[PDB]
């Protein structure tokens, strides 16, 4: 589906214009980067038996998926400030999120999100396990402190929600449950979510994920697998286009559904405030 409409773009530009001509206007972007310990091995396949974290001259795939979202989405962000987020390493693990700097700071535009994130990732422990709830939720303080202005939260992952060891058995994990109230809670906000998988996974249990989140007044949960989709033997600019339709080609209906539901523009009132961790390096 994304593949056959990434056929007729060439560039990022033509998805950008196509994503305004479909109807999104002022677009803010919220980013979260998975910092557990399995990035050590999910890319084992994927990215030659190298961390996904790893700092070279060639960007991994958390460099990647930023690049191609940021450079997507910029032309919707008006004050072009990127609130950037980590979690999953041994200051945060599933429990809060740290801000990229201090203070709860924002990054000023992609490529500072970017530089940041150079910055940061040598002097982190990876560590776990995973809940997407901090960072959902954090997202969700952010869209009602900006009085209901309309965010695209981004979180960039390499594993799904860590599971019940008694999963077998119909039971869920904090995390799990954590998780997915915290998408059906984020409904009730101007908040678009997607998720961006990285790495080998597996990640053939999100279907499934997606179509057990409970009823919302509307859709607002993206799943989309970045790697299967690098992973195909075509040129890189359609490569690049595919991902970036794939994960944002759902966010102009869904800011409709905002202003529909009379979310856009107003405080939820119900909204706890989420503070973000400091960034825990020198
Ligand atoms: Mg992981
Ligand atoms: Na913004």
């Amino acid at each position: 589906r994304y593949s056959k409409i990434s056929d007729n773009y060439s560039s990022l530009l033509q998805v950008s214009e196509a994503l305004g001509r479909a109807g999104l206007e002022s677009s803010n972007l919220i980013v979260g980067i998975d910092f557990t310990k399995s990035n050590e091995w999910t890319g084992a396949k994927s990215f030659n038996r190298k961390s996904l974290h790893h700092l070279s001259n060639t960007p991994n795939p958390y460099e990647q998926a930023i690049t191609i979202i940021g450079r997507t989405l910029a032309a919707f962000d008006e004050d072009n400030l990127i609130p950037c987020y980590g979690f999953g390493d041994a200051s945060t693990h599933d429990q809060d999120v740290f801000s990229f700097y201090p203070e709860g700071r924002f990054c000023n535009g992609f490529e500072e999100v970017l530089a940041r994130y150079r910055e940061i990732v040598p002097q982190l422990k990876l560590a776990g396990p995973t809940s997407f709830a901090p960072i959902i939720e954090m997202a969700m303080t952010v869209v009602e402190q900006s009085s209901g202005q309309y965010h695209v939260l981004v979180i960039i992952a390499d594993g799904q929600v860590t599971r019940s060891v008694d999963t077998e058995h119909g039971r869920l994990s904090p995390q799990e449950q954590k998780t997915v109230d915290a998408i059906v809670k984020a409904s009730t906000l101007p908040l678009s979510i997607v998720l961006v998988g990285v790495g080998d996974g597996p990640w053939d249990m999100m279907q499934e994920f997606d179509d057990n989140i409970p009823a919302r007044a509307f859709d607002n949960f993206q799943f989309v697998n970045f790697t299967e989709i690098m992973s195909k033997n075509k040129d890189q600019s359609r490569k690049e286009t595919e991902f970036a339709l794939s994960a944002l080609m759902e966010i102009p209906p869904q800011y409709k559904a905002t202003i529909e539901l009379n979310l856009l523009g107003v405080r939820n009132g119900n909204i706890p405030q989420r503070i973000p961790l400091p960034p825990p390096v020198q």
